DNA sequence: AAACTATGCATGCTCTACTGCTTCTGATCTAGTCGACT
C-alpha cells in the first residue's frame, strides 16, 4: 500500500511501518513530514492507483507531438516502455 | 594710594565628531550520505 504511494519507496515504507503508520489516512492526519513528492501521491492517490489505457496513451502523445512541434519544428518523439512492448 | 574688576594665559578633564587599521560575524558556496525516481 504504502509503496504504491508516488514518491515513497521501499526505505520511506518501512520507516513508516516501524513508526506505527498502518494506513493511509494516517499519513494524511501528519502533513508536515512529506516531501513534495509523497504530498503530490498522496493527493492524487486514487487517480494514480488506475491502469492506463491505450486511449488515454494516444491523446497525450498528441498533446506532446503538438507541444514539441510548436515549440521545435521537426521534433520526431518516439514512444517508450512497457507501451512499445505490446 | 588702595581695592575691585576686565582681560588674558596655561593646564587638566570631558563630549563630540571624524579617519584609518584590524578582527569578528553574516552571507555565499562544494563534499559526504541517504533517499526518490527511472
Amino acid at each position: 500500500l504504502f509503496t504504491q504511494i508516488f514518491g515513497v519507496g521501499v526505505k520511506t515504507a518501512d520507516r513508516w511501518y516501524r513508526e506505527g503508520l498502518r494506513t493511509l489516512d494516517d499519513l494524511r492526519e501528519q502533513p508536515q513530514k512529506l516531501t513534495q513528492q509523497q504530498k503530490a501521491g498522496l493527493q492524487h492517490h486514487q487517480d494514480l492507483s488506475t491502469p492506463v489505457l491505450r486511449s488515454d496513451v494516444d491523446a497525450l502523445q498528441q498533446v506532446v507531438e503538438e507541444a514539441v512541434g510548436q515549440a521545435l519544428p521537426g521534433a520526431t518523439v518516439t514512444l517508450t516502455g512497457g507501451f512499445r512492448r505490446g
